[PDB]
């Protein structure tokens, strides 16, 4: 359904959504890499707190990067420049109780330009939901390692100032990677990653980078001085 | 190999097939989103006995975007501006058992355009065959209702009074859509459904939807008066 | 890591490779379809037993067409025009006990031209190996039959002297093809073959064909006297 649409002002109220749903349809005439400094928060409102959250401040970037990784990609049409369905569940939709409901906000958006959030139904139950997690450095160290461990997929941003990646495995094997070898081997598995509205394709964000992560319990960066780097990390858990 | 090129005129003779063929290659000069009003019949001819009917007077346009949906899709090349492969039967050709032979005819065709076919067979013979059925939804009428039940694959035309499709699945659950909703998630499994000559790729026909439907029982229409809805679905079963 | 950076010189040197890598990236600013006599040759030589040929001077352009077939392709940025990522494993990576060493030359580059070589670990290690053989046609030869029994992939160079291709299954039947049906058929399970730098795509070359031969025991070509004709085939077995 319609959830709702912002034009004009630079931050969208407290949408708030009552009905089951699974899936969120963002559509803008922004088009995917021309997106700056857009943050949506999604979380559900179970009662007295304990609320559960699902996406606190996330990037409308990485959210759009993390969630169509595979077959799918961004979509386009001659009314809407970009166009991305984010599933919110495993195989169903969310399932609410008796008064719990999923709110939903933008922030930082363009004064001049229009959004706009659709909601999808599914026939289905389930409790298992993704989560979307934030990491960063502290920009003032050389190396930094982090764990990965049940994460399935990763949002990075590219800079020039990051020379090494270390892959730890769960068999202890350790793999150095460069940021080239990185990016071939990101783009082996979804070769194109936006289809723009003329025809052209982009297979991939110059300054963002998706990697899959399968049997890895720890990445290692080695880094230099004058820049922060982001990770957003998604994974699949029972509430 | 080979059956028959047309050209300078309007319709096709009844042509005749008596190898087992199990699919078809349909290439003509006119691009995919060129195509108005060509129609294609296939039928297998007993001669003791009862005709067996496929497709009867199907568009062209229809029977390419069923036959051409998921990962492959409709090619060019520099003599031929449109070129597909369309599916007979399930994993093989289809068996004649003792006098069965495949009649194809191709009617309403333009004037100076060349359409082309060939036939592509298989080592293997099987039973299960690829049926396609046309339903209308009139334009004095308001909403319709249609069983859906026992098909996998549907193709409605699209128009700007369209207002809602709601499905009804199996379970009994019934779930309302925007076309611009069904639209998104049409495109979430075949982000691609042509290629043209120069190398611009073209996600979607402006008049054709593709619905995959997945245990879903009832589909109903609900528009307003002015144009006639038209359904080309698809279902499999043995002969 | 970084194998080597070859600009200026028209023969690489030879280059040894002691670290078990699993896979090989080709970048160059030479596009894919203007490679003319760039070969490889990869060859492994052990202290116990007998030296292993990979690759015995494969033409470049066959070489990156063998590895790209599914749903990879070869991709490019703003660097670089070409950037391909060719297998040397089945899932892992080449066993090296204690000295025996990987060899890689590169043979007829361009002098103002440029090249590189990358290699990629894996975490695990596998005696599954992929081989690559050339088979000929001569050109006052009518017709000839080949054993492409334990092959899975082949290439071949399209010329208007060939005229039928029969393949002959492991049941027994034999199939007749045109160039055209065969180009249309192996379009059906890659759609894209590579992505350029300004986003329009190429789904073919215009002089080479990929073959994929899953349950082929023979292949027989017929063709007129005139012109050679060469086969590239792909193999996997365990030494």
């Amino acid at each position: 359904m319609k959830i709702a649409t912002i034009t004009g002002v630079t931050k969208s109220p407290e949408l708030q959504v009552t009905k089951a749903i699974g899936a969120l349809i963002l559509s803008s005439d922004v088009a995917l890499s021309a997106l700056t400094t857009e943050k949506i928060s999604i979380y559900i409102e179970r009662g007295n707190g304990s609320n559960v959250i699902l996406a606190n401040k996330v990037l409308l970037k990485d959210f759009i990067l993390a969630s169509t990784y595979g077959t799918e990609n961004t979509q386009s049409d001659a009314d809407n420049a970009m166009i991305a369905l984010c599933e919110l569940a495993d195989e169903g939709s969310i399932y609410l109780a008796d008064k719990e409901s999923i709110k939903i906000t933008l922030e930082d958006l363009i004064s001049d330009k229009r959004y706009d959030l659709h909601g999808i139904e599914e026939p289905q139950q389930t409790n298992n939901l993704f989560f979307f997690e934030q990491k960063s450095v502290a920009s003032e160290e050389f190396n930094k390692k982090i764990d990965v461990q049940g994460f399935d997929l990763a949002i990075m941003t590219v800079d020039d100032s990051v020379s090494d990646l270390s892959y730890q495995y769960s068999n202890g094997q350790v793999v150095k990677y460069l940021p080239f070898e990185l990016q071939t081997l990101s783009r082996d598995i979804d070769p194109i990653q936006a289809v723009l509205s003329d025809g052209k394709v982009v297979q991939g964000l110059t300054d963002r980078l998706t990697l899959p992560l399968v049997a890895v319990v720890g990445i290692e960066i080695n880094k230099s001085q004058g820049s922060i780097i982001n990770f957003v990390v998604r994974c699949l858990k029972t509430v």
